[PDB]
Protein backbone atom coordinates (compact mmCIF):
# COMPACT_ATOMS: atom_id res chain seq x y z
CA UNK A 1 0.00 0.00 0.00
CA UNK A 2 0.63 3.73 -0.81
CA UNK A 3 1.74 4.79 2.64
CA UNK A 4 0.97 8.34 3.84
CA UNK A 5 -0.63 10.70 1.79
CA UNK A 6 0.84 14.29 2.06
CA UNK A 7 4.15 15.52 3.86
CA UNK A 8 5.45 18.51 5.85
CA UNK A 9 4.73 21.04 2.77
CA UNK A 10 1.50 20.62 2.85
CA UNK A 11 0.89 22.38 6.10
CA UNK A 12 1.25 25.84 6.73
CA UNK A 13 2.57 26.63 10.55
CA UNK A 14 0.81 29.77 10.90
CA UNK A 15 2.65 30.62 14.12
CA UNK A 16 3.31 29.46 17.76
CA UNK A 17 3.18 30.97 20.72
CA UNK A 18 4.42 29.85 24.39
CA UNK A 19 1.53 29.84 26.75
CA UNK A 20 3.45 28.62 29.99
CA UNK A 21 7.17 28.44 30.14
CA UNK A 22 8.53 26.90 33.08
CA UNK A 23 11.10 23.63 32.95
CA UNK A 24 8.81 22.48 30.16
CA UNK A 25 6.99 24.12 27.89
CA UNK A 26 2.97 24.33 26.73
CA UNK A 27 2.77 26.00 23.38
CA UNK A 28 -0.34 26.64 20.84
CA UNK A 29 0.57 25.90 16.85
CA UNK A 30 -2.21 27.77 14.68
CA UNK A 31 -2.47 26.12 11.35
CA UNK A 32 -3.57 25.01 8.53
CA UNK A 33 -3.18 21.82 6.37
CA UNK A 34 -4.56 19.80 3.55
CA UNK A 35 -7.21 17.56 3.29
CA UNK A 36 -7.58 14.25 2.10
CA UNK A 37 -10.17 14.77 -0.23
CA UNK A 38 -8.18 17.96 -1.79
CA UNK A 39 -9.48 20.96 0.15
CA UNK A 40 -7.68 22.79 2.79
CA UNK A 41 -8.33 23.06 6.57
CA UNK A 42 -9.40 25.93 8.08
CA UNK A 43 -7.34 27.21 10.61
CA UNK A 44 -6.59 25.11 13.36
CA UNK A 45 -4.79 25.83 16.86
CA UNK A 46 -3.47 22.96 19.18
CA UNK A 47 -1.72 22.56 22.58
CA UNK A 48 1.59 21.13 22.36
CA UNK A 49 3.57 20.22 25.67
CA UNK A 50 7.03 20.73 24.75
CA UNK A 51 9.83 18.98 26.86
CA UNK A 52 12.38 18.43 24.41
CA UNK A 53 13.95 15.34 22.96
CA UNK A 54 15.65 12.08 24.16
CA UNK A 55 18.68 9.46 23.76
CA UNK A 56 17.79 6.46 24.97
CA UNK A 57 19.98 3.21 25.70
CA UNK A 58 19.32 -0.66 26.07
CA UNK A 59 22.24 -1.92 28.05
CA UNK A 60 22.61 -5.47 26.92
CA UNK A 61 25.32 -8.19 27.68
CA UNK A 62 25.57 -10.78 24.73
CA UNK A 63 27.61 -13.12 27.09
CA UNK A 64 25.34 -13.25 29.55
CA UNK A 65 22.14 -12.65 27.79
CA UNK A 66 21.16 -10.07 30.47
CA UNK A 67 19.71 -6.31 30.14
CA UNK A 68 20.60 -3.63 33.09
CA UNK A 69 17.88 -1.53 34.34
CA UNK A 70 17.69 1.69 36.57
CA UNK A 71 14.60 2.34 39.33
CA UNK A 72 13.49 5.51 40.44
CA UNK A 73 11.01 7.22 41.43
CA UNK A 74 8.04 8.86 38.79
CA UNK A 75 5.91 10.77 40.57
CA UNK A 76 3.40 11.37 37.07
CA UNK A 77 2.94 7.16 37.05
CA UNK A 78 1.59 7.61 40.81
CA UNK A 79 -1.86 7.86 39.81
CA UNK A 80 -2.20 5.18 37.48
CA UNK A 81 0.19 2.72 38.98
CA UNK A 82 0.89 0.49 42.25
CA UNK A 83 3.77 2.02 42.65
CA UNK A 84 6.10 5.34 41.40
CA UNK A 85 9.12 3.71 41.46
CA UNK A 86 9.82 2.67 37.71
CA UNK A 87 12.33 -0.10 36.02
CA UNK A 88 13.44 1.86 32.90
CA UNK A 89 16.25 1.98 30.57
CA UNK A 90 18.68 4.96 30.46
CA UNK A 91 17.99 8.11 29.01
CA UNK A 92 18.97 12.06 28.82
CA UNK A 93 17.97 15.27 27.17
CA UNK A 94 19.50 16.03 23.32
CA UNK A 95 20.96 19.23 23.84
CA UNK A 96 21.63 21.10 21.08
CA UNK A 97 24.12 19.97 18.89
CA UNK A 98 25.02 16.56 20.68
CA UNK A 99 24.02 13.32 19.22
CA UNK A 100 22.02 10.85 20.52
CA UNK A 101 24.94 8.01 20.20
CA UNK A 102 26.91 10.79 23.04
CA UNK A 103 23.88 11.33 25.16
CA UNK A 104 23.49 7.69 25.35
CA UNK A 105 27.03 6.30 26.00
CA UNK A 106 27.25 9.53 28.92
CA UNK A 107 23.91 8.48 30.55
CA UNK A 108 24.52 4.94 30.36
CA UNK A 109 27.81 5.92 32.35
CA UNK A 110 26.74 8.71 34.93
CA UNK A 111 23.44 7.07 35.09
CA UNK A 112 24.61 3.32 35.86
CA UNK A 113 28.28 3.54 35.98
CA UNK A 114 28.45 1.48 32.57
CA UNK A 115 31.11 1.61 29.93
CA UNK A 116 29.36 0.86 26.57
CA UNK A 117 31.24 -0.60 23.85
CA UNK A 118 29.43 -0.88 20.49
CA UNK A 119 25.70 0.84 19.61
CA UNK A 120 23.50 0.07 17.27
CA UNK A 121 20.04 1.95 16.86
CA UNK A 122 16.63 0.21 17.63
CA UNK A 123 14.34 2.71 16.85
CA UNK A 124 12.81 6.49 17.15
CA UNK A 125 9.45 7.64 18.29
CA UNK A 126 7.12 9.85 18.95
CA UNK A 127 5.86 9.35 22.74
CA UNK A 128 2.29 10.74 22.22
CA UNK A 129 2.05 13.02 19.35
CA UNK A 130 -1.84 13.90 20.12
CA UNK A 131 -0.40 15.53 22.95
CA UNK A 132 3.58 16.48 23.19
CA UNK A 133 6.13 16.57 20.31
CA UNK A 134 8.73 14.43 22.43
CA UNK A 135 11.07 12.30 20.07
CA UNK A 136 13.22 9.84 22.11
CA UNK A 137 15.92 7.89 19.97
CA UNK A 138 16.67 4.18 21.51
CA UNK A 139 19.73 2.64 20.70
CA UNK A 140 21.21 -1.11 22.14
CA UNK A 141 24.51 -0.80 23.79
CA UNK A 142 27.10 -3.54 24.71
CA UNK A 143 28.11 -3.74 28.16
CA UNK A 144 29.16 -6.03 30.86
CA UNK A 145 26.26 -6.48 33.04
CA UNK A 146 28.63 -7.92 36.05
CA UNK A 147 30.35 -4.08 36.10
CA UNK A 148 26.97 -2.29 36.48
CA UNK A 149 27.13 -0.55 39.43
CA UNK A 150 25.71 2.72 39.48
CA UNK A 151 18.28 11.85 41.20
CA UNK A 152 18.39 8.71 43.60
CA UNK A 153 18.97 5.93 40.95
CA UNK A 154 19.18 1.59 42.08
CA UNK A 155 20.54 -0.37 39.17
CA UNK A 156 19.29 -3.72 38.50
CA UNK A 157 20.65 -6.52 36.17
CA UNK A 158 18.04 -9.57 35.26
CA UNK A 159 18.50 -11.71 32.34
CA UNK A 160 16.94 -10.54 29.27
CA UNK A 161 13.83 -13.56 29.95
CA UNK A 162 13.14 -12.11 33.12
CA UNK A 163 13.33 -8.63 32.09
CA UNK A 164 10.75 -9.58 28.86
CA UNK A 165 8.32 -11.47 31.38
CA UNK A 166 8.16 -8.19 33.02
CA UNK A 167 7.11 -6.66 30.11
CA UNK A 168 4.50 -9.00 29.53
CA UNK A 169 3.39 -9.23 33.98
CA UNK A 170 3.06 -5.42 33.28
CA UNK A 171 6.13 -5.36 35.84
CA UNK A 172 7.73 -2.77 32.90
CA UNK A 173 5.38 -0.51 31.72
CA UNK A 174 7.20 2.60 30.43
CA UNK A 175 6.77 3.05 26.15
CA UNK A 176 11.12 3.07 26.34
CA UNK A 177 12.02 0.38 28.38
CA UNK A 178 8.33 -1.74 26.36
CA UNK A 179 9.79 -0.56 22.91
CA UNK A 180 13.37 -1.48 23.26
CA UNK A 181 12.58 -4.89 25.26
CA UNK A 182 10.04 -5.74 22.28
CA UNK A 183 12.85 -5.23 19.83
CA UNK A 184 15.57 -7.16 21.72
CA UNK A 185 13.12 -10.09 22.15
CA UNK A 186 12.62 -9.94 17.84
CA UNK A 187 16.18 -9.02 17.74
CA UNK A 188 18.59 -11.04 20.12
CA UNK A 189 19.31 -14.16 18.41
CA UNK A 190 21.05 -11.74 15.50
CA UNK A 191 22.51 -9.51 18.27
CA UNK A 192 24.73 -12.05 19.38
CA UNK A 193 25.41 -13.49 16.81
CA UNK A 194 27.31 -10.03 15.47
CA UNK A 195 28.18 -8.91 19.21
CA UNK A 196 30.18 -12.44 19.99
CA UNK A 197 31.61 -12.59 16.81
CA UNK B 1 12.02 -5.67 41.38
CA UNK B 2 10.97 -2.52 42.17
CA UNK B 3 11.63 -1.89 46.33
CA UNK B 4 9.14 0.91 47.25
CA UNK B 5 5.32 1.55 47.51
CA UNK B 6 3.17 4.67 47.34
CA UNK B 7 3.09 4.42 51.63
CA UNK B 8 7.09 5.99 50.83
CA UNK B 9 5.68 8.93 48.63
CA UNK B 10 4.04 12.27 50.33
CA UNK B 11 2.18 14.63 47.74
CA UNK B 12 2.26 17.75 49.28
CA UNK B 13 0.64 19.74 46.78
CA UNK B 14 -0.48 19.71 43.31
CA UNK B 15 -0.48 23.48 42.19
CA UNK B 16 -1.57 24.56 38.85
CA UNK B 17 0.78 25.62 35.95
CA UNK B 18 -1.75 25.83 33.24
CA UNK B 19 -5.25 25.00 32.59
CA UNK B 20 -6.88 24.45 28.66
CA UNK B 21 -7.37 22.27 26.78
CA UNK B 22 -4.87 20.02 28.74
CA UNK B 23 -3.56 20.53 31.93
CA UNK B 24 0.26 21.17 33.26
CA UNK B 25 0.36 20.27 37.40
CA UNK B 26 3.47 21.14 39.66
CA UNK B 27 3.82 17.88 41.80
CA UNK B 28 5.29 18.98 45.08
CA UNK B 29 6.40 15.70 47.04
CA UNK B 30 8.85 13.58 49.48
CA UNK B 31 9.52 10.24 48.50
CA UNK B 32 12.09 7.61 50.57
CA UNK B 33 15.27 7.36 49.37
CA UNK B 34 16.85 4.05 48.81
CA UNK B 35 20.03 4.29 51.14
CA UNK B 36 17.36 5.82 53.49
CA UNK B 37 15.60 8.57 54.89
CA UNK B 38 13.25 10.71 52.63
CA UNK B 39 14.24 13.43 50.04
CA UNK B 40 13.40 16.63 50.75
CA UNK B 41 10.43 18.68 49.06
CA UNK B 42 10.88 17.94 45.33
CA UNK B 43 8.96 19.53 42.84
CA UNK B 44 8.00 18.22 39.27
CA UNK B 45 6.44 19.71 36.27
CA UNK B 46 3.44 17.19 34.86
CA UNK B 47 1.35 17.03 32.10
CA UNK B 48 -2.08 15.88 32.63
CA UNK B 49 -4.04 14.96 29.17
CA UNK B 50 -6.30 12.03 30.67
CA UNK B 51 -5.41 8.65 29.74
CA UNK B 52 -6.74 6.44 26.66
CA UNK B 53 -7.57 3.19 24.83
CA UNK B 54 -5.91 1.83 22.35
CA UNK B 55 -6.73 -0.83 19.61
CA UNK B 56 -4.71 -2.54 17.53
CA UNK B 57 -7.24 -4.30 14.58
CA UNK B 58 -6.36 -7.70 13.26
CA UNK B 59 -8.00 -9.61 10.91
CA UNK B 60 -6.38 -13.08 11.88
CA UNK B 61 -7.85 -15.19 8.67
CA UNK B 62 -6.33 -12.64 6.22
CA UNK B 63 -2.77 -11.41 8.42
CA UNK B 64 -4.20 -7.91 7.56
CA UNK B 65 -4.10 -4.94 10.08
CA UNK B 66 -6.07 -1.68 9.52
CA UNK B 67 -4.27 1.59 9.95
CA UNK B 68 -5.72 4.98 10.64
CA UNK B 69 -3.82 8.41 8.66
CA UNK B 70 -4.37 12.08 10.23
CA UNK B 71 -2.00 14.86 11.20
CA UNK B 72 -0.76 14.94 14.09
CA UNK B 73 0.70 18.63 14.44
CA UNK B 74 2.71 18.04 17.30
CA UNK B 75 4.97 15.22 15.15
CA UNK B 76 5.66 18.25 13.16
CA UNK B 77 9.57 19.21 14.50
CA UNK B 78 11.32 15.68 14.36
CA UNK B 79 9.20 13.79 11.38
CA UNK B 80 9.45 13.66 7.58
CA UNK B 81 5.19 13.83 7.56
CA UNK B 82 3.11 15.39 10.16
CA UNK B 83 0.35 13.02 9.12
CA UNK B 84 0.91 9.29 11.05
CA UNK B 85 -0.09 5.80 10.58
CA UNK B 86 -1.88 5.00 13.64
CA UNK B 87 -3.94 2.50 15.98
CA UNK B 88 -7.56 3.54 16.82
CA UNK B 89 -7.75 5.24 20.13
CA UNK B 90 -10.02 7.43 22.32
CA UNK B 91 -9.76 9.00 25.69
CA UNK B 92 -11.19 7.14 28.49
CA UNK B 93 -14.09 9.22 30.35
CA UNK B 94 -15.00 8.81 33.25
CA UNK B 95 -15.97 6.09 34.10
CA UNK B 96 -15.78 4.30 31.19
CA UNK B 97 -13.82 0.96 30.33
CA UNK B 98 -10.68 0.29 28.06
CA UNK B 99 -13.11 -2.02 26.19
CA UNK B 100 -16.20 0.03 25.83
CA UNK B 101 -14.17 3.06 24.57
CA UNK B 102 -11.90 0.64 22.08
CA UNK B 103 -14.49 -0.95 20.70
CA UNK B 104 -16.36 2.50 19.99
CA UNK B 105 -13.48 4.22 18.55
CA UNK B 106 -13.00 1.52 15.86
CA UNK B 107 -16.51 1.49 14.49
CA UNK B 108 -16.46 5.75 14.88
CA UNK B 109 -12.79 5.68 13.47
CA UNK B 110 -12.48 2.80 11.39
CA UNK B 111 -16.55 1.81 10.74
CA UNK B 112 -14.96 -1.92 12.61
CA UNK B 113 -16.80 -4.05 14.60
CA UNK B 114 -14.84 -5.90 16.53
CA UNK B 115 -14.82 -9.92 17.49
CA UNK B 116 -12.74 -11.06 19.97
CA UNK B 117 -10.16 -9.33 21.99
CA UNK B 118 -6.84 -10.29 23.99
CA UNK B 119 -5.14 -7.42 26.28
CA UNK B 120 -1.63 -6.46 24.48
CA UNK B 121 -0.12 -4.27 27.31
CA UNK B 122 -1.18 -0.64 28.55
CA UNK B 123 2.11 1.58 29.44
CA UNK B 124 3.13 4.83 30.87
CA UNK B 125 3.65 6.92 27.20
CA UNK B 126 6.75 9.60 28.83
CA UNK B 127 6.86 9.37 32.75
CA UNK B 128 9.42 11.12 33.18
CA UNK B 129 6.75 14.31 32.42
CA UNK B 130 3.69 13.12 31.60
CA UNK B 131 0.96 11.39 33.34
CA UNK B 132 -0.74 9.71 30.53
CA UNK B 133 -1.24 5.78 29.93
CA UNK B 134 -2.76 4.20 26.82
CA UNK B 135 -4.29 0.44 27.11
CA UNK B 136 -3.91 -1.73 24.33
CA UNK B 137 -5.98 -4.64 23.33
CA UNK B 138 -5.89 -6.53 19.73
CA UNK B 139 -8.89 -6.93 18.40
CA UNK B 140 -10.70 -9.28 15.50
CA UNK B 141 -11.67 -7.50 13.02
CA UNK B 142 -12.36 -8.61 9.29
CA UNK B 143 -10.62 -6.15 7.23
CA UNK B 144 -12.71 -6.50 3.85
CA UNK B 145 -15.34 -4.51 6.04
CA UNK B 146 -13.05 -1.44 6.95
CA UNK B 147 -14.39 2.28 5.49
CA UNK B 148 -10.72 15.14 12.29
CA UNK B 149 -10.05 13.98 8.89
CA UNK B 150 -9.21 10.73 8.82
CA UNK B 151 -7.88 8.17 5.77
CA UNK B 152 -8.03 4.36 6.98
CA UNK B 153 -5.63 2.13 5.49
CA UNK B 154 -5.59 -2.01 4.86
CA UNK B 155 -2.07 -3.81 5.03
CA UNK B 156 -0.72 -7.02 5.81
CA UNK B 157 0.94 -7.80 8.80
CA UNK B 158 4.22 -7.81 6.98
CA UNK B 159 4.29 -4.26 6.03
CA UNK B 160 3.03 -2.67 8.90
CA UNK B 161 6.10 -4.14 10.61
CA UNK B 162 8.03 -3.65 7.84
CA UNK B 163 7.18 0.11 8.47
CA UNK B 164 7.96 -0.04 12.11
CA UNK B 165 11.39 -1.51 11.15
CA UNK B 166 11.85 1.53 8.42
CA UNK B 167 10.23 4.40 10.42
CA UNK B 168 7.22 4.76 8.63
CA UNK B 169 4.94 3.99 11.73
CA UNK B 170 6.66 5.32 14.50
CA UNK B 171 4.67 6.33 17.02
CA UNK B 172 4.96 4.76 20.66
CA UNK B 173 1.12 3.33 20.50
CA UNK B 174 1.55 1.69 17.07
CA UNK B 175 5.42 0.59 17.69
CA UNK B 176 4.15 -1.49 20.50
CA UNK B 177 0.97 -2.82 19.20
CA UNK B 178 3.06 -4.14 16.20
CA UNK B 179 5.99 -5.39 17.75
CA UNK B 180 3.53 -7.08 19.85
CA UNK B 181 1.55 -8.43 17.06
CA UNK B 182 5.15 -9.61 15.53
CA UNK B 183 5.83 -12.16 18.57
CA UNK B 184 2.34 -13.13 19.51
CA UNK B 185 0.65 -13.48 15.52
CA UNK B 186 1.17 -17.21 14.79
CA UNK B 187 0.00 -18.17 18.59
CA UNK B 188 -2.77 -15.62 17.74
CA UNK B 189 -3.73 -16.52 14.54
CA UNK B 190 -4.32 -20.13 15.41
CA UNK B 191 -6.12 -19.24 18.25
CA UNK B 192 -8.82 -16.62 16.37
CA UNK B 193 -8.94 -19.38 13.42
CA UNK B 194 -8.68 -22.94 15.73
Amino acid sequence: QQGITFSKNDVEIIARETLYRGFFSLDLYRFRHRLFNGGMSGEITREIFERGHAAVLLPFDPVRDEVVLVEQIRIAAYDTSESPWLLEMVAGMIEAGETVEDVARREALEEAGLEVGRTKPILSYLASPGGTSERLSILVGEVDASTAKGEDIRVHVVSREQAYQWVEEGKIDNAASVIALQWLQLHYHNLRNEWTK
